[PDB]
């Protein structure tokens, strides 16, 4: 049965194939011979579950505290470490968690600087005042590919060579039956609903098709830094290149993780354990329901994954070549307006850690990992909370605690317009611990806010707190309206 | 009398200098505010009055410390609801109306 | 002190071995509960509040038998309104507000 | 330890006893003696005091289904038999949770009728239709003996000869002392806070003790028919009365109380099994540990005592005088005004059915189980739902189905006073299924409640259901104040 499965989707797949225009056939056809593996992996094994008698949590010495790795210093010269260095960034996404319909890279951070400019300017000034040249390569996807390079002209007098190169796109297929749904149509045809791009995963098989790897590994470059665009924390340490390109006793790592602790808030995966020998990321969907909750258990795995990696081109040509690389099968399912049930397979760049030689763990610090998944984030970035040079932010040298505080702003403040409209300014949180602004409130100029500050506005009521206002261990709730005179 | 709208020197009060235009400014507290003790408890501290010119305030109201009042202020917290004031709230010609309670933490 | 938080001993508090986190949670319980025979009265049982971190709790509320607290609760009931929070009820990282009342049928 | 604990309470006691009335001195200790007996018999038996592996389902013909006496069941003479016949009825309640003091009894049901008038009612029609004198007894409390003695003038011209005599009135016992609580303040100081009826066994040994026993014994009876008086089912059948004392094959029942089917609601009352080779009423406190849930299956046990007993002279005679009379000792706590927590000894009549010859029990039609507790079954019982004929109530012969309806009023509806007042008149509920009435709610003349009717009127707010107004499968909600012009 599965073989005729296989066979009868994928001639389907060679009628799709049929329409294209030549400008990028060549190009859709490799992402079809891909999908049709992941799809060809998808039936191999079913109930995706890993047997959690072989695992382990992993050696003291495989996952090393970024600590020691400081300890050893930085290294000796500079230059000759940052030139065989290459920065990736993802770039798949856009802004419609933010409410705005454009590449997310592009949403405004902090004084008209967006993502974008921010890792620019980062590896600008690195350049600048190490008188090396670092690329930047954006991993993008169909949905920002156009919209990301009409912008890239910014960056012509800044001093960094910004690359490009597009990630997969796969047919999603229909749930109950393992179909594509692709009506055999181009981007053009409003059926973008129809694809999808895979993971952040297959970046193996973009970046080795793109032909940049072996541009790179050829320009005499070591190693690629993956992050993501909207993570502020993913800078490139010179302390950890110092320990990948001048690695002790002469241990070549080929894949080291950036991992951290986990805070209760943070459970949700990505932790590192010793399966079969190697290293293994492992997810919450990977395991059983039985473990779960020992899974998630902060005795037992201390860590996650910072989707902050290095990783060695010449590891990712060899393995690639030989279809060696090994990821699990990410079934993601979904359900879109068009009120069609679809599931579309996928992959995770971290899972591969398992197919590289001596790959490793570091425990960095949660200050390598700032995630900016919305709009209350953005209120921390944008407070004095945090300061900004050279594409940089660190925390304040005046922030009296080192913790980050907790801001959940409401359903009213999701959408970026609608959160800067409600803040006139934006509000001191220096001294902030806590902070949950739940209906419809708007905040005045120089308020500002201490310890912990609960604003609550029912629904249909609205706060305006005046400007000025100064909300230490405070809890406002009700209905107060401020009108002009 | 209290605000900084008058100086205190030698038991003898006058206008402040700094009081942009000679006029003394209009300000009427409800029944809230009538005795002593209750104004003294509802005013965490007198605010700044010295760009006042209207102050209207009526119903179940609390300043905080340091509140700033300029020019026209109407401050209305209807019958069972109240207002309080954060400190440090400076109000400029403006209606402030509703029902806002600030709890501590 | 009450919950399954803490462990006791001859006398002695210890904090559970079962909490997974070494901090203490952070509890503000409103006026209605200042009281102890309030706050007994209030509190069907004492809720599970081995995973709690950050608890608010500011008006009129109840606490059913064998709720369960984790994370950041705040529940707030505005003045006049009440909450019954039913019983086994958990609550993980929500805000709960308004005015909800459990009557015997 | 235990015993010398007894005699230090027993001395105590006799402190007690010095104090009392001249006149009514005596038989204080004659109920005193009882006291003990029963603290004896309570520290005797320790526990459980019995498995769970002798008892067995009573076999058939244990219990036999009323549709099979009725069946050629009337007496050719109903006066002869009727004539051996006493009535008594459990007079020691009040009507303290339908919100008023005087005892139950004298509550107001239908028409300006209490529940006493319609049993009066009844037996008087019985004798002067069927030419016969039927006694009628009260087993009153010191709650409500007086306040019952006070009002009995009235039936003094209507044929039926009423008597009455007091239970015992035992001394609560504290919970740690074991000691009689014994505030004796000295009665001025409320019994409640001072003393309690030991609840229904006691009609054994106040009823022998009173010489109504030796009086109707010797006046010509041979049974006696125990009910409440609120049970408005508890009527004096004729069927039954037949099978009792014109038996089959002459062999004479000197005990048979009527049980009746368990419906969802009486899943917690006490059943009837066979245990040791005779029939017993056995509790659920009479269960401890393991194979509890199993007693409410109402596969195991399909049903439960409806307390209408039916008992002969004779044998409570036979048996007072020689102490066999054997009740599984009960004990319940609480406290209020004492600001205590006190413990209070007592047994159960329908216990005593074991200790008797020949028991059999009776499987009757709920119709005869209509026990008014609450202002809900006073609503229910006074609509044209049921249909009042010389003190007796019937279901509509216009009923289209069997089944009584589910009602529900709510706590302003609580007190009998509150109750009347918010009913201009009871509404029409003979197709009435399904009523939930809560807040302040008030109903004009001439209502009719079909099918289901929800009416939720929200803190703060009234409902006042305008006269004449049908409602049929609705849910009525919100805040209308119907006023006067
Ligand atoms: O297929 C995709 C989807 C998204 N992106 C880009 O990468 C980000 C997607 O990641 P995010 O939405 O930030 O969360 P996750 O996909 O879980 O991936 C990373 O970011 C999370 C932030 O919480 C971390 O928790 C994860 O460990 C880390 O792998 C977006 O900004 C996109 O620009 C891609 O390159 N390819
Ligand atoms: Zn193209
Ligand atoms: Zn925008
Ligand atoms: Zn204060
Ligand atoms: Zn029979
Ligand atoms: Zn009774
Ligand atoms: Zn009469
Ligand atoms: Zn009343």
């Amino acid at each position: 049965i599965r073989q005729e499965l296989e066979l009868s989707v994928k001639k389907e797949l060679e009628k799709i194939l049929t329409t294209a225009s030549s400008h990028e056939f060549e190009h859709t056809k490799k992402d079809l011979d891909g999908f049709r593996k992941l799809f060809h992996r998808f039936l191999q094994e079913k109930g995706p579950s890993v047997d959690w008698g072989k695992i382990q949590r992993p050696p003291e010495d495989s996952i090393q505290p970024y600590e020691k790795i400081k300890a050893r210093g930085l290294p000796d010269n500079i230059s000759s470490v940052l030139n065989k260095l290459v920065v990736v960034k993802l770039n798949g996404g856009l802004g419609t968690s933010m409410g705005c319909k454009g590449p997310k890279s592009l949403i405004g951070v902090r004084n008209e600087n967006t993502f974008l400019d921010l890792t620019v300017q980062q590896i600008e000034h690195l350049n600048k005042t190490y008188n090396t040249d670092v690329p930047l390569v954006l991993m993008n996807s169909f949905n920002t590919d156009e919209d990301t390079k009409k912008i890239l002209q910014k960056y012509n007098h800044c001093r960094v060579k910004i690359y490009t190169f597009n990630q997969s796109r796969y047919p999603r297929i229909n749930k109950e039956s393992l179909l594509p749904v692709a009506k055999d149509v181009s981007y053009s045809g409003e059926n973008t609903e129809a694809w999808y791009p895979p993971g952040h995963g297959d970046i193996y098989a973009s970046f080795y098709n793109s032909g940049l790897l072996d541009t790179f590994i050829g320009e005499g470059k070591e190693y690629i830094f993956v992050s993501n665009i909207d993570n502020l924390g993913a800078t490139v340490d010179l302390y950890i290149l110092n320990h990948l390109m001048n690695p002790p006793n002469g241990k070549r790592c080929e894949f080291v993780m950036e991992v951290t602790n986990k805070t209760r808030a943070d459970v949700k995966g990505g932790t590192l354990t010793q399966y079969e020998g190697k290293l293994r990321l492992v997810e919450i969907a990977q395991v059983p329901k039985a473990h779960v909750d020992e899974f998630k258990s902060v005795s037992k795995f201390k860590i996650f994954n910072t989707n902050n990696l290095w990783i060695s081109l010449a590891a990712v040509k060899r393995l690639q070549e030989q279809n060696a690389i090994d990821m699990e099968i990410i079934v993601n399912a979904k359900t879109l307006d068009g009120g069609l049930n679809v599931i579309q397979l996928e992959t995770a760049v971290g899972a591969a850690i398992k197919s590289f030689e001596n790959s490793l763990g570091i425990n960095v610090p949660r200050s390598r990992f700032l995630p900016v998944k919305t709009t209350s984030d953005l209120l921390l970035v944008m407070s004095n909370l945090y300061s900004l040079n050279a594409g940089s932010l660190t925390m304040s040298e005046k922030r009296e605690f080192p913790t980050v505080p907790l801001v959940k702003l409401g359903s009213s403040f999701t959408k970026v317009q609608d959160y800067l409209r409600r803040f006139e300014s934006i509000p001191d949180m220096l001294e902030l611990d806590h902070l949950t602004v739940s209906g419809d409130v708007t905040f005045g100029k120089n308020v500002s806010l201490k310890g912990t500050v609960i604003i609550i506005a029912n629904h249909g009521d609205r706060i305006d707190i005046p400007p000025g206002a100064v909300l230490e261990n405070k809890i406002v709730s009700g209905n107060l309206r401020i009108l002009d005179h």
